[PDB]
């Protein structure tokens, strides 16, 4: 009975589709597999596979949420709740589809590899002994925060600078505004706390993601692109402007990590530590 099964929303990752048998496709079965009868919907932003890759880069988030939440609405098997599971940049997707549309309720939220602080650094391009690498990063700021190209990049829409962290504040229109750097909005508090289970996958030796710290909500200190800090210390948490902290205090919130590089995850691994959360 539909109790029993809960049903499960994927949102891949960047230059990922919905459905190739060999990613995507690969999880839906997996989880197939172990859960017996669960109704699996793996995202698709476009027409076409096609369009999905393409969309992945190159459509603005904030109008891709907009779509997946039509399309949650539409399907019955979930009005009930849902779970969902979030490959790479999926992993803030789908959060922002919990903090702005509640209807229909997302029960646990799975980050895998996620980058819900953003990112500041090119994948493979570590800083600290880099003079080329840190140029670009940091001469990337107008580009990136730049309107135009805010709008139609979908990695520029999620990249956080905090060295000149007013400038991200005032032009980022996705990853500033979930993540309340304007102003407090009550909704996104109350929906995110709605939730039972937020989990945050984070890969130990991850470098694709600068920094690594941004899978479990943490990010480089403020004034600075050297050290960083975790998200208990920062002042989203010890505001609470997403209600991060109380969720955090009810044990709501996990934290997951495991040897290896970006997505760099065994079946095993995934049947002992996520099926869980799914079943
Ligand atoms: C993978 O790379 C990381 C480096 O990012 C290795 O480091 C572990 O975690 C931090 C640095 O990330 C170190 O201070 C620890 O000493 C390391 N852990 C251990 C085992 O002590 C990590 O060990 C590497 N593991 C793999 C897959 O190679
Ligand atoms: S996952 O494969 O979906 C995760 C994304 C991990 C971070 C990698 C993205 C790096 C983006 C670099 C581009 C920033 C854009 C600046 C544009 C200025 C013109
Ligand atoms: C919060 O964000 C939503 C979605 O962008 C917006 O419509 C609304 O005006 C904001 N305020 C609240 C508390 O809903
Ligand atoms: C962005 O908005 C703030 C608040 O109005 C204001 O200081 C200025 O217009 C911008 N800030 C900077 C320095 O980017």
């Amino acid at each position: 009975d539909p109790p029993a099964p809960l049903p499960l929303v994927i949102w891949h990752g960047m230059g990922d589709s919905c459905c190739n048998p060999l990613s995507m496709g690969a999880i839906k079965k997996m989880v197939e597999k172990k859960i017996p009868g669960i109704h699996v919907l793996s995202l698709e932003i476009g027409k076409t596979l096609r369009e999905d890759v393409e969309n992945s880069f190159f459509l603005n988030v904030n109008s891709q949420v907009t779509t997946v939440c039509q399309i949650l609405a539409k399907d019955p098997k979930l009005q009930q709740g849902y779970n969902a599971m979030g490959f790479s940049q999926g992993g803030q997707f789908l959060r922002a589809v919990a903090q702005r549309c509640p209807s229909p309720p997302m029960v646990n939220l799975i980050s895998v590899g996620g980058q819900h602080q953003g990112v500041f650094g090119l994948p493979r391009c570590p800083g600290e002994s880099s003079h080329i690498c840190d140029f670009i990063r940091k001469t990337l700021n107008a580009g990136a925060y730049n309107k135009a190209i805010q709008e139609r990049l979908v990695q520029a829409e999620y990249w956080h600078d905090p060295i000149r962290e007013d400038i991200y504040r005032n032009h980022s229109i996705f990853l500033a505004d979930i993540n309340q750097e304007r102003g407090v909005n009550e909704s996104y508090k109350k929906n995110l706390m709605a939730l039972k289970k937020f989990v945050m996958v984070k890969f130990l030796n991850d470098t694709i993601v600068d920094p690594v710290d941004s899978e479990w909500f943490g990010f480089y200190r403020s004034g600075q692109a050297k050290e960083t800090i975790p998200l208990q210390e920062s002042t989203l948490y010890t505001q609470d402007r997403l209600g991060l902290k109380a969720m955090d205090k009810a044990g709501q919130l996990v934290f997951l990590a495991l040897e290896g590089d970006h997505l760099q995850l065994s079946e095993e691994w995934f049947y002992a530590h996520i099926i869980p959360f799914l079943e």
